[PDB]
This record gives structure tokens, C-alpha cells and sequence, in this order.
């Protein structure tokens, strides 16, 4: 089952805990998450997320195939896992 249409008049919030799917920034903004966490400690976590980003954006289109793939077959499954979805 599926559920989440258009919202309306809906700003950005930036909630926590949500049930979106993982996209493919998103498997790489995690999997190299902690990876900034203790590389650049003197730093703060919105700035691990902007410099995340700049790494997907110098990458390569195979570079970004790791994730893309990976990330459309989670984006799939958990659909099926979750086949009780209104919301």
C-alpha cells in the first residue's frame, strides 16, 4: 500500500523520525555520516550535511550508481514490508 500525495500549502520544516523512503543522498549522507562525524568533530552536524552534499555533486555518475541502485531497491521493499500504508 501506498500513501503520502501532494500537501498543501506545505512549508519546509524539516520533521524528525518521518517514514520516507532512502533515497540515494540519503544512503550517502548516512553511510558517510558518522564517517565526517569523527573526521571533523570541531564541526557541527549542519555542516557534516553540507559538506555531504558537495561530495555528491563532485562525484562521478558511477560514484553515485552505489547509491542509486541500492537505494531504489530499499525504496521498493519497503514498500512491501509495509503493505498496510494510508497515511
Amino acid at each position: 500500500g501506498s500513501s503520502g500525495s501532494s500537501g498543501g500549502t506545505v512549508s519546509a520544516t524539516s520533521p524528525n523520525k518521518c517514514k520516507r523512503p532512502m533515497n540515494a543522498f540519503m544512503l550517502f549522507a548516512k553511510k558517510y555520516r558518522v564517517e565526517y562525524t569523527q573526521m571533523y568533530p570541531g564541526k557541527d552536524n549542519r555542516a557534516i550535511s553540507v559538506i555531504l552534499g558537495d561530495r555528491w555533486k563532485k562525484m562521478k555518475n558511477e560514484e553515485r550508481r552505489m547509491y542509486t541502485l541500492e537505494a531504489k531497491a530499499l525504496a521498493e521493499e519497503q514498500k512491501r514490508l509495509n503493505p498496510d500504508c494510508w497515511k
